[PDB]
């Protein structure tokens, strides 16, 4: 019953942690791709959608918003630090009580003020939004000639590699 | 424990069901956008990435890959027409109805490892890990691509069409 919310939280917290680490490893790959730093960080897919660095910042902020209840994103060094700061913070956090997971979280979803139990807030609201912005980081990277496969996104898919 | 396995399956299944329904509602919006049908379905976001209709197909098959072994069924790709809005909607509705009608998994089925292939890598993971660590991120990747392609082709979509929680002012 209710105790499974603790198990759901641990599983999804570990999923945010894993994908934040894959995001940090993606930024390292984009860095060593011999591409222009500023051009890459400000690169978009859709004209009215956020650029690469802002997509990485939003995804990181969504992981923090889910797990808790500043920085330079204009350089690869600063954006990596931003992600590492979130990873280290989330790892420091103690295992939640059932009472914490039933506490209502107050947030805004566009123009709508939302109130959800922290458990549903993490899995129903944050989790899909986190994956949306993570997906945008990967698609922008692929669009700018970065050699990325599904393996860089989930750490489970594997494809034959090259050399040189 | 055992209680945890039943509840995690229900939560993950309900998330797939919710987002497949939002995907169905998205295709209805794209259909009613007075855009060219074939152009919109074959539209890409990145040249080396799958088009709109194939992104919707893969997302739907990821939901089926997560739910079929849990009710003791051998996953087979859903066949159908994805080259028309009517066929693509039918494809998603077929998956929703199928998932909804699946029998509640047995204790034995919940305790079994799921065998699959991720590219060239063979995997064997317990039901909870397979659904949440493997399927769920991949499901949301392809769902995200459907939304981004729709937005790129002038379709009026907001985050509300993606998660059913975000709200913005609506048309007059
Ligand atoms: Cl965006
Ligand atoms: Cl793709």
């Amino acid at each position: 019953g209710m105790l499974s919310r603790i198990d759901l939280y641990i599983k999804h917290r570990d999923i945010f942690l894993k994908h934040l680490e894959l995001l940090h490893k993606l930024i390292e790959k984009v860095e060593d791709s011999s591409l222009n730093e500023s051009e890459l960080l400000n690169a978009r897919l859709v004209d009215d959608m956020f650029p690469f660095n802002v997509q990485a910042k939003i995804a990181t902020n969504f992981a923090l918003r889910a797990c808790c209840p500043e920085g330079d994103i204009d350089s690869f060094c600063g954006l990596k630090t931003y992600v590492v700061t979130a990873i280290d913070y989330i790892n420091k956090l103690s295992e939640p009580t059932l009472e914490q997971l039933n506490l209502n979280v107050q947030d805004t979803a566009g123009f709508k003020e939302i109130s959800m139990p922290a458990s549903e807030y993490m899995s129903s609201f944050v989790l899909p939004n986190f994956f949306f912005h993570i997906s945008m980081v990967y698609a922008i990277a692929k669009n700018n000639g970065v050699s990325v496969t599904k393996g860089d996104f989930d750490g489970i898919h594997q494809y034959p590699k090259g050399f040189s």
